[PDB]
C-alpha cells in the first residue's frame, strides 16, 4: 500500500515543490482549470465571474494557493500517523462537501497533482498510492 521509500519520495519531493510554491502554486492550478472545467465553476465566486485565461496572478490565486499549501504539507508530515490523517481529512471533507464538490473532483485534483509532481522529483506512482490512502479516509464522509 504505501513504502517506506514511497512515503520519503513524497516528503522529499514535496519540500522542493513548497520552497518554490509563490510561483508553481498558481501553475497547478491553472494545470487543473485547463484539465477540468467544472472544477473551474467551482470558484466563479471566488474570481468574481473572470474567465479563467485572467486569473493567474490575481491575489486571490495567490491566497488561494497559500491554502492548498497548508493543507498538503499537514498530510505528508504525518503519513506515518494514520489517526492524524483522519482527523485532517474529516475537515477537509466537510467543508467542500458543503459547496457541493463531489468525491470525483477531488480524485481530478490527487491526479493533476501526482502528474505536476514529476518536475520536482516525485515518483508518480508514489504520489498515486498517497492519493489513494488520503481518499480511502476522505470517500466515507462525501
Ligand atoms: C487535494 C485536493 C484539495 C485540497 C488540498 C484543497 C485544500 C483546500 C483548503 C485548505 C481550503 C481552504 C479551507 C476551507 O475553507 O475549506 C480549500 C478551499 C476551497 N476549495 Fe479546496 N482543496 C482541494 C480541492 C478542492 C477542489 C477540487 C475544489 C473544487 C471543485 C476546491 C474548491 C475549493 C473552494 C471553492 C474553496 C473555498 C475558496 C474560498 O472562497 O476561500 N478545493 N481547499
Ligand atoms: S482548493
Amino acid at each position: 500500500s504505501l513504502e517506506a521509500a514511497q512515503k520519503s519520495n513524497v516528503t522529499s519531493s514535496w519540500a522542493k515543490a513548497s520552497a518554490a510554491w509563490g510561483t508553481a502554486g498558481p501553475e497547478f492550478f491553472m494545470a487543473l482549470f485547463d484539465a477540468h472545467d467544472d472544477v473551474f465553476a467551482k470558484f466563479s465566486g471566488l474570481f468574481s465571474g473572470a474567465a479563467k485565461g485572467t486569473v493567474k496572478n490575481t491575489p486571490e490565486m495567490a491566497a488561494q494557493a497559500q491554502s492548498f499549501k497548508g493543507l498538503v504539507s499537514n498530510w505528508v508530515d504525518n503519513l506515518d500517523n494514520a489517526g492524524a490523517l483522519e482527523g485532517q481529512c474529516k475537515t477537509f471533507a466537510a467543508n467542500h462537501k458543503a459547496r457541493g464538490i463531489s468525491a470525483g473532483q477531488l480524485e481530478a485534483a490527487f491526479k493533476v497533482l501526482s502528474g505536476f509532481m514529476k518536475s520536482y522529483g516525485g515518483d508518480e506512482g508514489a504520489w498515486t498510492a498517497v492519493a489513494g490512502a488520503l481518499m480511502g479516509e476522505i470517500e466515507p464522509d462525501m
